[PDB]
This record gives structure tokens, sequence and C-alpha cells, in this order.
């Protein structure tokens, strides 16, 4: 099957550690994507549309996205592109 989620991607973990604090401070994940993400998804509030566990974004990212439940947010994930952060939005 498939799921839908939103993400934030950064060049190194030091930017992701600030986003983890910002998420507890009160700012929404969908607006932090417009302020901290470096992927083209930033202007969409981090959204990626529907995808599968097989590795459509990255083989490490997809496993973390599928562990979640709709509404839940994830701790940082290393890939070949940088450090990602994920939040599931539909299933």
């Amino acid at each position: 099957g498939k799921i839908r989620a939103s993400h934030i991607l950064v060049a190194d973990k030091k930017t992701a550690e600030e986003v983890e604090k910002k998420l507890k401070k009160g700012e929404k994940f969908e607006d932090l994507a417009k302020e901290y993400s470096t992927d083209s998804s930033a202007s969409k509030g981090g959204d990626l549309g529907w995808f599968a566990k097989e590795g459509q974004m990255d083989e490490t990212f997809s496993k973390a996205a599928f562990k979640l439940k709709t509404g839940e947010v994830s701790d940082p994930v290393k890939t070949q592109y940088g450090y990602h952060i994920i939040k599931k939005t539909e299933e």
C-alpha cells in the first residue's frame, strides 16, 4: 500500500536540532518547513504526496515514515542527501 507525509531536509544535524526545539516551542511543522527545509518541498509546507515503503524518497526515510501514525512526528534521519525530519499526514 501507500501513505502521505510531510518533511524537512537540512545539510547537517545542527539545523535539525533547532527544529526539534522549535516543534516543542509551539511553531507548526508545516510552517517550519518554509523556514528550515532546503528541498523544493519547503514551499508546499514539506508535503510529498502519496508514496510507499520501498524507498521512493530514500531507503532509510521510507522506513521511518511508515513507523508513524497520521498526525505523529519523527526524530531526525540520515540519508545520502542530508538529515531529514518527517511527520505523517494521511493513510
